[PDB]
């Protein structure tokens, strides 16, 4: 039994983590049918992670070949092997240290007052609907669509160009599937094209007129250090930084709107102060990790061993985020929805001091952990306020992703009693 397709099945599509719990117990090393190891306890998973550097280096260009066989020599892949999460130290130490200087915290925290913005926009566009007993798909009105107009302003772009772009970021990444046709190959390296001429455009732009937005930040003068990105890199990061945001953030924002409704008893947490609305997403987080897998190889610098399994040298170790995160060993009835976990503790961290895993730990942490968090944390309380007898109307249908929970609808309506 290959656990990826397991875990790919639909008779655990819907809750996989009871079978999530067997791997721990049964095979927590395990050995898929390629050849990838998949560690499924949060023991396992907290050391690979953290030991990424040391014990694990990034992907050759040997191994990307071999995970994408018929794009091996593309322009799609090419622009993948360049991105931050495909990187190594010491280049992924740079990488990331010239990111982290313009991409902070006041940053992130300068976008707040756009994503309360949006939120009363969007809601305000199906109010009406709601109003009159109907059903609205709040995935596609509101998940999806959050994440990337919150994006546009990070960048300082048209809302049409954001939506043009993830419609590559789509054909790029179908055309990255192992059973992806030639057809859909030419189409992903056509938008590829079409993403870098984007990027040398609106770095060329933000250049000459500079604005408030990250890529002028990013493209102007540093006064301390001389160091920066340069163009060939930019046009990287910021493709690595929407793909990192692409999918993941309308999933958690998905699950979020689902714990509210399914835990009524729980929105309490959304009408508190700060520090007890951090709690409620944290939860969310470990509750049901948006991206069950990592989609980072990690691969063996020896012969490595996990009890008295091997993983030899060369060898592709992947780890199941989500399973950790239900890891009795770490989180306590893990089952159960509880927010007070994570409440008054650092992020990420709960008050028994065990981190929750979605979103990776070490040096390829999510550079986008805190804008995914913020965009939640100024979201929900909006919604929660705006519509409080909301309800399911349905059952979401999920969207098949290979390492993604994610949701192609999330019908709600409110509830109708006289
Ligand atoms: C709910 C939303 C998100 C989740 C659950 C998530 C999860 C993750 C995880 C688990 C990793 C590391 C995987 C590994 O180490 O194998 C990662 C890396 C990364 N994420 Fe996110 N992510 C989210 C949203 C975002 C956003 C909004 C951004 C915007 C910047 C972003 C950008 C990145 C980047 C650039 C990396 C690579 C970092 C590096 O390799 O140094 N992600 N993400």
């Amino acid at each position: 039994r290959d656990a990826f397709a397991a875990l790919a099945a639909p008779e655990n599509n819907s809750n996989p983590y009871e079978y999530m719990r067997w791997l721990r117990e049964h095979d927590p090393v395990h050995r898929s049918a390629s050849g990838i190891f998949l560690l499924s306890r949060h023991a396992d998973i907290y050391w690979a992670l953290k030991a990424t550097g040391d014990t694990f280096r990034g992907p050759s260009a040997g191994d990307l070949a071999r995970l994408f066989p018929r794009a091996a020599i593309s322009r799609s892949l090419n622009l993948l092997a360049s991105t931050l999460a495909m990187k190594e130290p010491p280049t992924h130490t740079r990488l990331r240290r010239l990111i982290s200087r313009d991409f902070t915290v006041r940053q992130i925290d300068s976008l707040r007052p756009s994503i309360v913005q949006v939120t009363q926009t969007r809601l305000g566009n199906i109010a009406s609907s709601l109003e009159k007993g109907h059903v609205v798909n709040l995935h596609e009105v509101f998940s999806v669509v959050l994440p990337m107009l919150i994006f546009a302003e990070l960048f300082g772009m048209t809302q049409a160009d954001i939506f043009e772009l993830a419609a590559s970021i789509r054909t790029i990444l179908e055309g990255l599937n192992p059973h992806a046709s030639d057809e859909q190959l030419a189409a992903s390296d056509a938008a590829s094209l079409e993403v870098e001429r984007y990027f040398e455009g609106l770095i060329e732009k933000k250049r000459r007129e500079p604005q408030s937005d990250l890529v002028s930040v990013l493209v102007s003068t540093h006064d301390d250090d001389d160091d920066k990105l340069s163009d060939t890199e930019l046009i990287s990061m910021l493709w690595g930084i929407l793909l990192g945001g692409f999918d993941t953030t309308a999933a958690m924002i998905d699950h979020a709107i689902l714990d509210m409704l399914a835990f009524p008893e729980q929105r309490r947490w959304l009408e508190g102060d700060a520090a007890s609305v951090k709690a409620f997403i944290e939860e969310v987080l470990r509750y049901d990790a948006p991206a069950m897998f990592s989609s980072i190889p990690r691969i063996a610098q020896y012969d490595i061993t996990i009890g008295d399994v091997t993983i030899p040298e060369g060898a592709d170790v992947r780890v199941l985020l989500a399973s950790g995160n239900r890891d009795p060993a770490a989180f306590p009835d893990p089952d159960r929805f509880d927010p007070s976990r994570f409440h008054g503790t650092a992020p990420g961290m709960s008050t028994y001091g065990h981190v929750l895993l979605s979103f990776g730990h070490g040096i390829h942490f999510c550079l986008g952990a805190q804008l995914a968090r913020v965009q939640l944390a100024e979201c929900l309380p909006v919604i929660n306020a705006r519509f409080p007898h909301l309800v399911l109307a349905g059952d979401p249908v999920r969207e098949p992703s290979a390492f993604l929970r994610t949701f192609r609808s999330l019908p709600v309506r409110l509830d109708t009693s006289g």
